[PDB]
């Protein structure tokens, strides 16, 4: 059904902003990617770069993943990111969120052909 590429777009991209948009950003967008459909997924990042710039990443700096596999990969520029992170107050169906921009270098799961990105392991 859906790609694994697809996902990826889906949980983490928002190029549509240069940054979160505010304070309610994780609020609204947790949502709207339905991220808070089976549970409050308790973390996400989204980015705010073109879909090439992070495809790029797969051809930047190889690092290991933290689930110890090689295929993880840095950016070599920091990027425009919104990280989201559920609050004490949060309870499902009503996920809530602290939404904090930062910029900072991407680590991304690279697979397939072609090689794009298929998971979002960290920022640095």
């Amino acid at each position: 059904k859906e790609t694994a590429a697809a996902k990826f777009e889906r949980q983490h991209m928002d190029s549509s902003t240069s940054a979160a948009s505010s304070s309610n950003y994780c609020n609204q967008m947790m949502k709207s990617r339905n991220l808070t459909k089976d549970r409050c997924k308790p973390v996400n990042t989204f980015v705010h770069e073109s879909l090439a710039d992070v495809q790029a990443v797969c051809s930047q700096k190889n690092v290991a993943c933290k689930n110890g596999q090689t295929n993880c990969y840095q950016s070599y520029s920091t990027m425009s990111i919104t990280d989201c992170r559920e609050t004490g107050s949060s309870k499902y169906p009503n996920c809530a969120y602290k939404t904090t921009q930062a910029n900072k270098h991407i680590i991304v799961a690279c697979e397939g052909n072609p090689y794009v990105p298929v998971h979002f392991d960290a920022s640095v």
